[PDB]
């Protein structure tokens, strides 16, 4: 059916690293479909489709450039989609996606700024019919704590909260929180329990005790609303 080409792929970042809903190295393509001329997101390897998404306007549900806790030189592009299933997770060397689009005459040329990148691709987004936030430039937040025995980083986005990126990874519509309640008061940590509209009960420990005063905003904030 596709086939993708220099004449109709918009841009294409080679050798990024996914981790969700595979972990695999890939190339990330943007093209305009021959089949129906419309908009395409798809990763792959050497040219086995590995993934793809269609009609990106209907069916990118969130995406965001979220940090990598501790690790400047890397981010995360995150997506959640119902393709024709989990959220794509990639890391993108900030560095090396930098070089890429030099050499493919987007950017000019000792331009530094990594956010550059950030803005061409959401760009993209926008031509190609979705958005993508970027809510953590240098307030939104992140925290690393545990969910049962694995550590990991929950993010405050301003209508999401993210906790990844071990399996599952986890997205709740700051609509979807019922409450948030405070337990395990240690001298040093406490935990917090999320309550989904949903019934459903979900429990992040040892969040470190200087993190509750942003916690706490948050949620009066999205619950005064």
């Amino acid at each position: 059916m596709d086939e993708i080409s220099e004449t109709n792929t918009i841009f294409k970042l080679e050798g990024v690293s996914v981790l969700s809903p595979l972990r695999k190295k890939l190339d990330l393509v943007f093209y305009l479909s021959n089949v129906d001329g419309s908009p395409v997101i798809t990763l792959l390897k050497g040219n086995d489709r590995e993934l793809s998404i269609y009609q990106l306007n209907k069916n990118i549900k969130m995406a965001s450039f979220l940090p990598v806790p501790e690790k400047p030189n890397l981010i995360y592009l995150f997506m959640t989609y119902t393709s024709c299933s989990e959220p794509v997770v990639m890391t993108l060397n900030k560095e090396n996606t930098l070089n890429q689009f030099k050499n493919l005459g987007l950017l000019d040329s000792n331009v530094t700024d990594f956010e550059k990148c950030v803005e061409y691709i959401r760009k993209q987004a926008i031509l190609t019919g979705f958005k993508i936030s970027n809510p953590f430039v240098n307030n939104s937040f992140h925290l690393q704590c545990h969910r049962g025995t694995k550590e990991g980083t929950l993010y405050f986005l301003p209508d999401h909260i993210i906790f990844g990126f071990k399996k599952p990874i986890l997205l709740f519509d700051a609509s979807d929180i019922e409450s948030i309640t405070y337990s395990s008061i240690t001298r040093l940590t406490f935990n917090a329990s999320l309550v989904t509209k949903d019934g459903e009960k979900y429990e992040f420990s040892m969040t470190d005790q200087t993190e509750y005063a942003k916690i706490d905003d948050y949620v009066k904030r999205k619950q005064m609303k």
